[PDB]
C-alpha cells in the first residue's frame, strides 16, 4: 500500500479526536484533576531497532523483539538517541519535492514494548492507545496484527485495541517513518527528527461514554451575568436511565449544577441529536479569566444513571472571558488587549523535541516575569500540558495547525489544490476538537508561511462556523488575506514599508489605514532575536501604545534552537545548522531566541521586559504619574521605590504604595530633594516591586523600572596648579614623554601610542589604534554566505568598500611643549584601493597630573558605507578582576537597545563583560559611558565601551564560542560611536537611518589616568 | 450543477454533514464537480447537493467555491433554505400566502420571507408544485406572486418526468412499474412519479 | 482493505479532475467540435457476471475471462438487465444506517473488456481510462494487475494506464459494489441501481 505517499490516506483506522480524557470513575478525582486510575502512561523503557527504509524491516518483528535492537526511553527523537542525524534546514525541504512521493531511503524507526494488560480492562469497556506524537507518519501492531496508521507528528492518534489484547504480557510493534506525504505539511523552520517524541498511554473508557463535550461561557453586557453551556455527546446504547450532571465548581464551592437525560432539541426536519444533551447553567458575577488574573472554575461532567449510579466522569477547567473584535479592536471580556508576546518552539537542547513539564514551567515563569502576557505555537499544537499551564499560569494563546508548505513553489501550490484539502483540513479540525475548551487559546491560526490558497479559506470559515467564540487568523499570501480575522505580518518594520510585489509587508502604521481596511493588526512575528539583536525594539512599543490598532505582536523567538554536542575531552557545546553533517543546512538560523537553549536570558530578554511593562511614567517637577496598562486588576502586589543619585552616589531613596486601578492613573508627589554640593549629574530612578510572591514570581519581583536625569551641575572648578611638569624627550623614531613613575611612547612613524609604562611595566600589547570595524553580528550578515554572497548585506558592503583592509597611513606627527604639559598631534588617512576612506586628528595632551587627554576629530567620506563604529582600540597588558563603569547598564546596551539600562554605578566580574553568543561577533557593549575602570587604569568621556580577553579579529574568525580562546591581557574598544545594531530582520538591513553613523564628522575626546 | 451530495436518511438530517470526518468525501464531490463543469456558460448556479442539512462541512465547501470561482453564486437548500451557507433563499415547496412554521426549519410563504426582518436575498424555489399525478392545481398562483415581487425570482418545478421502469406482463406486454413492482421493500411505491412528462415523454 | 467501508479513501491511483479534454492534434478539428483521433469509446459490448458479494468473486476473472459471464451492453444499469432489483425507496436508506458499513450481501458486478491498443499510442503520452459514471464504487484491474479505485457514482474516474498496457489485445476487469461508504452521500429520492 506505500500509505505514506498518498495524501488521500492520512490515517487507518484512527478514533475520533476530542478534548482530553480521563475516564474518572469517582467525581472527586475528576473535581481535582487526579490521577486517574484508568489512564495509565506507557512511557519509559522501549525497544528500538533503525533502519534504512521500510522495506528493510524483517517480518519477524512483528511477532518478536530483534535481538540486534537496543533498549531506550520513549518518548523520544532517534535523532537525540545517535541513530541518525538531525537536519537544519529553514525553507528548502529536507527532501526532493516531488509530491507527494518521498526519498526511497527512508529512515524508520522499530519501536516495540513488552507490557502488562489485567483483565479488568478486557472484561469490559475499551481499551485504548494514545500516541500523543509520532513524527511524521506510523503503522501499529498489537500481539502482531495490523491496527492502523497515523499522520499529522503534533496531534495525538487513538485506536481502539479492545480486540487486540489479551490478559498478561502483550506487545506492541510501531514502525514509524521518517519521511511521509505529511512531510510536505512540515516544513517549519526547525529541526527535521522523527519518532515517538510525546506521551504513549491506554485509556480505558466503558462502552457507554462520554464521547465529547464542548463548553461555551457567554455574558451580559457588563459581563456581570453568564451563562455556562456544555453540549454533551455519548456512544454507546442509549438507553432512558441515561444522565449526564454537569456541575460548576469555584474552588470547594459549587456554583452551579444541572441534569438532564439524553435528547438535543430539534436540528432539522429528520429531528435532533438523541445522543446529545446540552445543560445551561447561570451563573452571577462570574470571576473573569485573563493573563492577568487566571479565575479558574472547574467544570466536571458526569454520565450516570437515573437512580445514581456513576458510569464516568470527564472534566476540565473553564475560565470565564469574551474573546470578540469589534469596531476593528480584539476585546478581551470587552478591553481591548495590548499582546506582549513570543513565539516559543518545543526545544530541548538535549532533549531535541521532546517537552517535560519542568522546562515548561521554567519557561512561563520566565515569561510572565518578563512581562509576556502571550505565546503564539510557532507553528503546531503543542503538547497538552501546555495548554493547561497556560490556563491556570495565565498566557493568551495562538494554537495553530500543523500546516506549513514554505519550501513549495510558488508557496500556495499545495494550498490552493483541492487534493490537499483533505489532510490540510485534518490538521486543522482535529486541533479544534482537541483544544477548543481552553480558555488560554484566544485564536486560532490556521497554520504558517503556505501561501494562500482555497484550502485556506474553506478552513477559515469551517472554524468561524463550529466556534464562533475566537478570531481566526493566518499570515500566508500577504498577511491581510480573506483567510484572517487580523492583519498579522511577519516582521512588518514601524515606519518603513517593503513593497515586495503581491505581497508588500507595509510598515505597520501606514498597513492600519490602507483603503478599505478595518482590522485590528498583531504581528505574528515580529523582531527577530538572532545573536545581537533587538535594536529598535522600543520603536515597536511606541507604536502599539500610540495607535488602539496596533495590538501588539509575537516576538520571535522565545528559545534558541542550538542543540548539546560533546567533545573530544567529553565537554558540552552547542551545536546549529550543519555540525551533525547536515547539508543542505542553514546554520546559524536556528538560533533566534531571547534565550539561550538552557534558559539563560540574552541580554536582548531585559529590553522586551522594560519596553513590555505594565506601568507607564511621566515625571513632573517633584511629581511622578503612574499610570496602569493592566485591564482587569488594580495595582495590588505593588510599591514604588525611588532613588536619588549623583554620579552614582545616593543621595536619597524611599517607597510609596502604589494603588492604581486599572487603566487609571496615581500621582506621587516626591519630598523635598535636598540640594547638592558637587558637580555631576542627578538622576532619578524609580522601580515597581511586587512586596509579595506569586504563583509566578518571588517576592521582591521588580516589574517595571523608569529613569530620568533631574538637575546637572557643571564643573566650573579650576583643576589646580600641578605639582610637576612633564618632560619630552624626542629621537628619530619616538616622542617619549615622562612624568614620575609614568611613561608614553609615540612611535614617530605610525603615529601611534605605542608604548606606556606604569613603573617598568609595560601596560599595552598592541598600540592604541583607531578602530571603524566591528566583529560581524547576525544582523550584518543576513544571508550572505561565500557561496553566495549577498552584497547588500552591512558586512558585504564593508569588506567591498576595504573597511576591513584600510591600512593607516601617516600625514603627520609632532610634539610641542607648553607651559604646562606636552602636546602631541597626529593625522592619519585611512585608504582603499587608493580612496581615502577616513581621515583621523587627534592630539594627546599630558600634563602635570599624569593624565592623558585625547582628543579624535573624524573624517568619514560621505560615499563610502557607514562605518559599524568610530572608536580606539588596544590590547592592555593587564588582566584585572573586574569592571567598574559609571555609565549605562549593567547588561549589554546598544544604541538601538538601551532603552531598558540604567545610568548608575555598576561593578562586574570581567568575564560578565562578554557575551557569549554561541556564533560569536562585537558583543558586550556598554553606552553612555562618562567613566570606566580597569586595574589601575581609568577612562573618562562619554563613550560606549567593550573589554573581554577576545579581540574583534578573533571574534569575527570563529564560529562556535566554544573555539574562542583567551588572548594575552585584555582587548578594549573604546568608542566615540557605534552603529546600531539593527534586528527587524535578520536577512535585509535593518538598522534604522538615525542609528547609522552618517554626520562626515565625528568628534570624540577621552581623558585617560591611572588610579 | 448540483454536487453528488445527499444525506436525508440520516437522523438529525445533518449527522454526516456536520462531522469533520466526513468532510473530505464531501470535499471531492464538491471540487470535482467545479474542475469538471466551470467553463460551461449554461452553469450560472453552483448546488452544495440537495436534503443534507446544514453542516459546518456546507459552510466550508461554501466558501471554497465561493472562492474559486466568484463568477456564479452557491445555493443550498438544507438546514432551512436560507443558512449560511446559500447566497439565495431557495426552498422546497413553501406556498405563495400560507407560512408552514415547522420549528427549526419553517417554510414560510414565499411572499412573507423575502421581508423578513433582515433578509435582503432573492428567492427562487429549489422545488416547487409537485406534478404527481393529477396536479400542478394552484400553479398559476406562483406565477402571478413571481410576477408582482422582484425579488421572487421564480423556481424549478418539481420535476420533469415520471421514473416509471418498464415490465413486460404474461403476455409480453409492457406496463408502466413504480415503487414496489420488482419486489422492493420497503419502497416509497408511487412517489417516484412526479412529473410533468410520463417517463417515455409523453406529456401530463 | 475493504476500501469501501472507509470514507477516508475515496479513491486510489486517481487522476484529477479537469474540464473536458480531447487531446485533438490537429486545431482546426479542435475549432469545430469534431471527432478527435485522440479520444476513443470504449462502449459496446462487454462480459458482465454478477456476485453476492465481493468475497465470492473469484481471482481467475483478474487474468481470464469467466464462462460463465454474459455478454452485455455497457453503458448499463444491472438492474436493467435483469441480474438484480432496482430499489425504490425515498428517504429511507436501502440499506440499515451504520456508517460507514455496508452489508455484507453486497451485489458485485464484475465487468470486463478485452481491447486493443495501437503501439502508437504507447510508444510515447500517455494513455488514461475515462469512466464517467460507475455506481457506487469499484475496483479497476487492467491485464490482471491492480490499477485503482474510485467513488461518485456522477462523476468521471481517470487512471493512467500508461504502464499497464501493451499493443495489440488488452483484458480490463472493473468490479463494480453496489454499496460503499459512498451511498451514504446518495441517498436521492429516486431508483437505486
Ligand atoms: O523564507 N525565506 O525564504 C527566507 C530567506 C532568507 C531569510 C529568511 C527567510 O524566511 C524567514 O526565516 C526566518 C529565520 O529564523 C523565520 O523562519 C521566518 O518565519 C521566515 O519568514
Ligand atoms: O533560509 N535561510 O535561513 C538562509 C540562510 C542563509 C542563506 C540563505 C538562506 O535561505 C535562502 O534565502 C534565499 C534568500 O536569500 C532564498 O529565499 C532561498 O530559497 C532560501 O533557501
Ligand atoms: O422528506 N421526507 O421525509 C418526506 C416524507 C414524506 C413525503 C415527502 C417527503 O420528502 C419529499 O419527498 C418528495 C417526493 O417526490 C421529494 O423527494 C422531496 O425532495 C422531499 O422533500
Ligand atoms: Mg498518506
Ligand atoms: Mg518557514
Ligand atoms: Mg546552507
Ligand atoms: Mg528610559
Ligand atoms: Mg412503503
Ligand atoms: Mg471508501
Ligand atoms: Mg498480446
Ligand atoms: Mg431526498
Ligand atoms: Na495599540
Ligand atoms: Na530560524
Ligand atoms: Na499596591
Ligand atoms: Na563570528
Ligand atoms: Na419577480
Ligand atoms: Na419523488
Amino acid at each position: 500500500r506505500r500509505d505514506w505517499e498518498n495524501p488521500g490516506v492520512t490515517q487507518l483506522n484512527r478514533l475520533a479526536a476530542h478534548p482530553p480524557f480521563a475516564s474518572w470513575r469517582n467525581s472527586e478525582e475528576a473535581r481535582t484533576d487526579r490521577p486517574s486510575q484508568q489512564l495509565r502512561s506507557l512511557n519509559g523503557e522501549w525497544r528500538f531497532a533503525w533502519f534504512p527504509a521500510p522495506e528493510a524491516v524483517p517480518e519477524s518483528w512483528l511477532e518478536c523483539d530483534l535481538p540486534e535492537a537496543d533498549t531506550v526511553v520513549v518518548p523520544s527523537n532517534w535523532q537525540m538517541h545517535g541513530y541518525d542525524a538531525p537536519i537544519y534546514t529553514n525553507v528548502t525541504y529536507p527532501i526532493t519535492v516531488n509530491p507527494p512521493f518521498v526519498p526511497t531511503e527512508n529512515p524508520t524507526g522499530c519501536y516495540s514494548l513488552t507490557f502488562n494488560v489485567d483483565e479488568s480492562w478486557l472484561q469490559e469497556g475499551q481499551t485504548r492507545i494514545i500516541f500523543d506524537g509520532v513524527n511524521s507518519a506510523f503503522h501499529l501492531w498489537c500481539n502482531g496484527r495490523w491496527v492502523g496508521y497515523g499522520q499529522d507528528s503534533r496531534l495525538p492518534s487513538e485506536f481502539d485495541l479492545s480486540a487486540f489484547l489479551r490478559a498478561g504480557e502483550n506487545r506492541l510493534a510501531v514502525m514509524v517513518l521518517r519521511w511521509s506525504d505529511g512531510s510536505y505539511l512540515e516544513d517549519q523552520d526547525m529541526w527535521r527528527m522523527s519518532g515517538i517524541f510525546r506521551d504513549v498511554s491506554l485509556l480505558h473508557k466503558p462502552t457507554t461514554q462520554i464521547s465529547d463535550f464542548h463548553v461555551a461561557t457567554r455574558f451580559n453586557d457588563d459581563f456581570s451575568r453568564a451563562v455556562l453551556e456544555a453540549e454533551v455527546q455519548m456512544c454507546g446504547e442509549l438507553r432512558d436511565y441515561l444522565r449526564v450532571t454537569v456541575s460548576l465548581w469555584q474552588g470547594e464551592t459549587q456554583v452551579a449544577s444541572g441534569t438532564a437525560p439524553f435528547g438535543g432539541e430539534i436540528i432539522d426536519e429528520r429531528g435532533g441529536y438523541a445522543d446529545r444533551v446540552t445543560l445551561r447553567l447561570n451563573v452571577e458575577n462570574p470571576k473573569l479569566w485573563s493573563a492577568e488574573i487566571p479565575n479558574l472554575y472547574r467544570a466536571v461532567v458526569e454520565l450516570h444513571t437515573a437512580d445514581g449510579t456513576l458510569i464516568e466522569a470527564e472534566a476540565c477547567d473553564v475560565g470565564f472571558r469574551e474573546v470578540r473584535i469589534e469596531n476593528g479592536l480584539l476585546l478581551l471580556n470587552g478591553k481591548p488587549l495590548l499582546i506582549r508576546g513570543v513565539n516559543r518552539h518545543e526545544h530541548h537542547p538535549l532533549h531535541g523535541q521532546v517537552m517535560d513539564e519542568q522546562t515548561m514551567v521554567q519557561d512561563i515563569l520566565l515569561m510572565k516575569q518578563n512581562n509576556f502576557n502571550a505565546v503564539r505555537c510557532s507553528h503546531y499544537p503543542n503538547h497538552p500540558l501546555w495548554y493547561t499551564l497556560c490556563d491556570r499560569y495565565g498566557l493568551y494563546v495562538v494554537d495553530e495547525a500543523n500546516i506549513e508548505t514554505h519550501g513549495m513553489v510558488p508557496m500556495n501550490r499545495l494550498t490552493d489544490d483541492p487534493r490537499w484539502l483533505p489532510a490540510m483540513s485534518e490538521r486543522v479540525t482535529r486541533m479544534v476538537q482537541r483544544d477548543r475548551n481552553h480558555p488560554s487559546v484566544i485564536i486560532w491560526s490556521l497554520g504558517n508561511e503556505s501561501g494562500h490558497g482555497a484550502n485556506h479559506d474553506a478552513l477559515y470559515r469551517w472554524i468561524k462556523s463550529v466556534d464562533p467564540s475566537r478570531p481566526v487568523q493566518y499570515e500566508g499570501g500577504g498577511a491581510d488575506t480573506t483567510a484572517t480575522d487580523i492583519i498579522c505580518p511577519m516582521y512588518a518594520r514601524v515606519d518603513e514599508d517593503q513593497p515586495f510585489p503581491a505581497v508588500p509587508k507595509w510598515s505597520i502604521k501606514k498597513w492600519l489605514s490602507l483603503p478599505g481596511e478595518t482590522r485590528p493588526l498583531i504581528l505574528c512575528q515580529y523582531a527577530h532575536a538572532m545573536g545581537n539583536s533587538l535594536g529598535g525594539f522600543a520603536k515597536y512599543w511606541q507604536a502599539f501604545r500610540q495607535y488602539p490598532r496596533l495590538q501588539g505582536g509575537f516576538v520571535w523567538d522565545w528559545v534558541d534552537q542550538s542543540l548539546i554536542k560533546y567533545d573530544e575531552n567529553g565537554n558540552p557545546w552547542s551545536a546549529y545548522g550543519g555540525d551533525f553533517g547536515d547539508t543542505p543546512n542553514d546554520r546559524q538560523f536556528c538560533m533566534n531566541g531571547l534565550v539561550f537553549a538552557d534558559r539563560t536570558p540574552h541580554p536582548a530578554l531585559t529590553e522586551a521586559k522594560h519596553q513590555q511593562q505594565f506601568f507607564q511614567f511621566r515625571l513632573s517637577g517633584q511629581t511622578i504619574e503612574v499610570t496602569s496598562e493592566y485591564l482587569f486588576r488594580h495595582s495590588d502586589n505593588e510599591l514604588l521605590h525611588w532613588m536619588v543619585a549623583l554620579d552614582g552616589k545616593p543621595l536619597a531613596s524611599g517607597e510609596v504604595p502604589l494603588d492604581v486601578a486599572p487603566q487609571g492613573k496615581q500621582l506621587i508627589e516626591l519630598p523635598e530633594l535636598p540640594q547638592p554640593e558637587s558637580a555631576g549629574q542627578l538622576w532619578l530612578t524609580v522601580r515597581v516591586v511586587q512586596p509579595n510572591a506569586t504563583a509566578w514570581s518571588e517576592a521582591g519581583h521588580i516589574s517595571a523600572w523608569q529613569q530620568w536625569r533631574l538637575a546637572e551641575n557643571l564643573s566650573v572648578t579650576l583643576p589646580a596648579a600641578s605639582h610637576a611638569i612633564p618632560h619630552l624627550t624626542t629621537s628619530e623614531m619616538d616622542f617619549c614623554i615622562e612624568l614620575g613613575n609614568k611613561r608614553w611612547q609615540f612611535n614617530r612613524q605610525s603615529g601611534f601610542l605605542s608604548q606606556m609604562w606604569i613603573g617598568d611595566k609595560k601596560q599595552l600589547l598592541t598600540p592604541l589604534r583607531d578602530q571603524f570595524t566591528r566583529a560581524p553580528l547576525d544582523n550584518d550578515i543576513g544571508v550572505s554566505e561565500a557561496t553566495r554572497i549577498d552584497p547588500n548585506a552591512w558586512v558585504e558592503r564593508w569588506k567591498a568598500a576595504g573597511h576591513y583592509q584600510a591600512e593607516a597611513a601617516l600625514l603627520q606627527c609632532t610634539a610641542d611643549t607648553l607651559a604646562d604639559a606636552v602636546l602631541i598631534t597626529t593625522a592619519h588617512a585611512w585608504q582603499h584601493q587608493g580612496k581615502t576612506l577616513f581621515i583621523s586628528r587627534k592630539t594627546y595632551r599630558i600634563d602635570g597630573s599624569g593624565q592623558m587627554a585625547i582628543t579624535v576629530d573624524v573624517e568619514v567620506a560621505s560615499d563610502t558605507p557607514h562605518p559599524a563604529r568610530i572608536g580606539l582600540n588596544c590590547q592592555l597588558a593587564q588582566v584585572a578582576e573586574r569592571v567598574n563603569w559609571l555609565g549605562l547598564g549593567p547588561q549589554e546596551n546598544y544604541p538601538d537597545r538601551l532603552t531598558a539600562a540604567c545610568f548608575d554605578r555598576w561593578d562586574l566580574p570581567l568575564s560578565d563583560m562578554y557575551t557569549p553568543y554561541v556564533f560569536p561577533s562585537e558583543n558586550g557593549l556598554r553606552c553612555g559611558t562618562r567613566e570606566l575602570n580597569y586595574g589601575p587604569h581609568q577612562w573618562r568621556g562619554d563613550f560606549q565601551f567593550n573589554i573581554s580577553r577576545y579581540s574583534q579579529q578573533q571574534l569575527m574568525e570563529t564560529s562556535h564560542r566554544h573555539l574562542l580562546h583567551a588572548e594575552e591581557g585584555t582587548w578594549l574598544n573604546i568608542d566615540g560611536f557605534h552603529m546600531g545594531i539593527g534586528g527587524d530582520d535578520s536577512w535585509s538591513p535593518s538598522v534604522s537611518a538615525e542609528f547609522q553613523l552618517s554626520a562626515g564628522r565625528y568628534h570624540y575626546q577621552l581623558v585617560w589616568c591611572q588610579k
